[PDB]
């Protein structure tokens, strides 16, 4: 038995698939985003502008939300030395988890490392608390999701990418008296699309099933407030259970679950995910505390209201160069390109010839088939970093 | 169903077992470690002393440390906006990798957001490169290794603690030709043993296994530059791949794996984990480099040297005011009560009554009838400290 061989076999199999990944070794320059250094691998620097980046409304230099870190590093220092239970939890932690619950208005919330172990550990950890639950989960809900659904044994059902039609044939097939839980996303990261939350909030009414929605593409982003696409169409009240992230449009890292008190208290106290892990540290959390709490306001409207019509203005050019990409309403802009290969041989060139990084996206973050760019515009990226863009796109295409 | 009933029974549960955990809400003064102050659930404040933290060696309030993350956050802003493949991969977190590479003397390591996660993706993903991999467990073994284990469909064998002789019953016994992992800790975070590292290295070699070793509460403390237990004994060099953590004695946040180039390349490609969750903030990563690079220094050394005297010193008074306390020589102080609502009681007059805060700890961490307290005492629990903590359990006790 010989172990490199087999890890040869699993590598060289990427390759043959055209999907082996090279990331991009960068330094975002914090006051100038999107500006950003990058490394290239011949040891030399060159001044570059991120475009697919996930720090949606530039929130990671924003500086109320570094004020509240480095005071929080001179009040109590780099990490909570500990998990939740032991001696992890401070006054930080406390005031993030009200700041999220508010947000949603939910009565509790629970902090995480990340939406990714949030999710993994929220949805695995329901089915025991359920004994007997049923997932209904979207066919395009993210990796961490899937992982969660799986993780323990136990029935789970794929509707067909938002087809309220599909879910409804699912889940009249199913036990009438078994535990249900409906699991999507209310912007999907890849397509940039919306979950029909109305449509899944009346079917989990008429069948007795709770629902679970990622909004972890949405929140700092759309909404009054900042709190998602439930917000923004009146829907937060019909759903049990939300996911969030703390680190894109917020900018800082860490994710939650938002729900009933008793919800988060089971989960807190049965998640393995959750109690066997150090807490986050309490300068990440000071950071996207004040980053809610400034998104919440008037002011964080105006950065929503730029990364919308920066979106808008984005989507507009690159049609008009002939350029069709699916436009769901969302401000995320994928251009399809459909080949691993292309894709790179294509983010290469606008990464070297114009310095516009935006990482070529494969299996398994999107299907085989459908590979893309995924521009990200946000509030930083002005009138005239898009015409620089789109030129850049133009002259490419031109070849 | 009732989905509000069957909570409040899982609840209840909890209670009914005397397992319901109470959190303590504490803010440590930085530059006063081991300092603390407690906010107390009817809203006042007391000073307090923490006993049973895991910045084991107070590099969380450290200055270099500390002017490693403050200059982060000022040049490339408060994360990194991305997972590693999409814009979340820095010069910060290549540094990282590199510093604990060198740490572990091997060729490659991969950062995680925390070691948990890096031992739930890593033993899973393995069963995914390896084929019908065997994966041979300690039982006491950390709650994200069995997690890793378990995870997707397939064979495991859990040995009796510590117990090599059983270990290698359960190997013989299988089939000769299917790859085999073996995973074990070097310290036992609760009990605070050790793991008999140059004995399952030797079965590992006998029978052509791969070796995984999680050093997350050696890491910083053990070895001449505190890469852990193994390097202590000279075992490095046989060891397939380390697992660790840079939030306990490293004093900031995060996990690794360490391995060779092929090994970590593997995972990275492979593991769901990694693949798509953001990368950790560049400040953390800036943090944590300095933390490794500061402890594998001659000045690191004296704070190991400290913390196992004052560990050394804290078990002799307590044995001498008779305690309960197991001693498998680490720096690890467990005071086993063996129930958790004594346990709690225990803890929470200390807590009030002393300003002494030493968490009860109960299931799941532990098994049921072995509930404890656990006490670490760092190089910032002086001799003055370690008095004051022995002179309060005494009048307790009574
Ligand atoms: C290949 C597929 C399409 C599904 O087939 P797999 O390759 O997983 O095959 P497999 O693992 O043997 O089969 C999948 C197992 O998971 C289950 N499964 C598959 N899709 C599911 C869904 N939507 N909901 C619930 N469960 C699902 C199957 O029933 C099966 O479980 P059983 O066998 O037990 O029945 C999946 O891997 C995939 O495409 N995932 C996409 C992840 C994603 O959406 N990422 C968003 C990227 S956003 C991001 O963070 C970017 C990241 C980056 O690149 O940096
Ligand atoms: C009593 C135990 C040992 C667990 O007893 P359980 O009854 O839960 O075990 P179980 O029901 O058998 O668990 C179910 C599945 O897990 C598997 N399983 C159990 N132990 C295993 C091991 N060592 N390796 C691999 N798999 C294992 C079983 O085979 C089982 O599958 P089958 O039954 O189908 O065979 C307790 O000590 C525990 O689980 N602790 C968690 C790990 C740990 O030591 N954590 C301390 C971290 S210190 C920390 O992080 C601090 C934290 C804090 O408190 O905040
Ligand atoms: C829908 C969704 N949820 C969760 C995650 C992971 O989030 P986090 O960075 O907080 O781990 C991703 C982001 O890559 C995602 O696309
Ligand atoms: C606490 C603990 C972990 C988790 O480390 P984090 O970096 O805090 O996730 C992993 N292994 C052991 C043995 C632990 O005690």
């Amino acid at each position: 038995m010989d172990y490199n061989l087999a890890l040869d076999k699993a590598i060289q199999k990427l390759h043959d698939e055209g999907r082996y990944r090279t990331f991009i070794d960068i330094e975002r320059e914090k006051g100038a985003f999107p500006k950003a250094q990058w490394n290239r691998p011949d040891g030399g620097k060159q001044d570059i502008t991120v475009w697919c980046g996930n720090d949606y409304l530039g929130m990671g230099q924003h500086p109320v939300v570094l004020a509240a870190m480095h005071e929080a590093l001179e009040a109590v220092g780099a990490g909570s030395g500990g998990t939740r239970n032991i001696s992890g939890t401070t006054a930080y932690h406390r005031r993030l988890e009200a700041e999220i619950a508010g947000l949603h208005q939910k009565e509790a919330a629970l902090v995480f490392s990340s939406a990714y172990n949030a999710n993994d550990a929220t949805l695995s950890t329901l089915r025991v608390l359920f004994p007997g639950l049923i997932i209904y989960s979207d066919s395009l809900n993210h990796a961490s999701m899937i992982e969660g659904i799986k993780r323990n044994a136990g029935p789970k059902r794929i509707f067909r990418h938002n087809d309220v039609a599909h879910l409804r044939e699912l889940i009249a097939a199913d036990d009438p008296a078994a535990p249900k839980l409906i699991a999507f996303e209310s912007v999907y990261s890849m397509d940039g699309d919306f979950g029909p939350i109305k449509e899944i909030c009346d079917i989990a009414e008429e069948f007795g099933a709770l629902t679970y929605i990622d909004e972890v593409h949405a929140v700092g982003m759309y909404g009054p407030r900042g709190a998602g696409v439930a917000e923004r169409d009146g829907l937060m009240h019909r759903i049990d259970i939300f996911n969030g992230t703390l680190a894109k449009a917020y900018g800082v890292f860490g994710g939650y679950i938002a729900a009933s008190a008793r919800m988060v208290d089971a989960v807190r106290s049965y998640a393995p995910g959750f109690i066997f892990s150090t807490s986050l540290p309490p300068a990440i959390a000071a950071g996207a505390q004040a980053s809610i709490a400034f998104l919440k306001t008037a002011e964080g409207q105006k950065l929503r209201d730029a990364q919308q019509m920066h979106a808008k203005v984005l989507k507009m050019r690159l049609k008009a160069l002939g350029m069709p990409i699916i436009d769901h309403g969302s401000h995320i802009v994928p251009v399809v390109i459909g080949d691993p290969v292309h894709t790179k041989a294509v983010s290469d060139m606008l990464l070297s010839d114009y310095g516009v990084y935006v990482q070529p996206i494969n299996f398994p973050t999107v299907p085989r088939g459908t590979e893309r760019l995924r521009f990200t515009p946000s509030p930083v990226h002005d009138l005239k970093q898009i015409d620089g863009l789109v030129h850049a796109m133009d002259l490419l295409w031109a070849r």
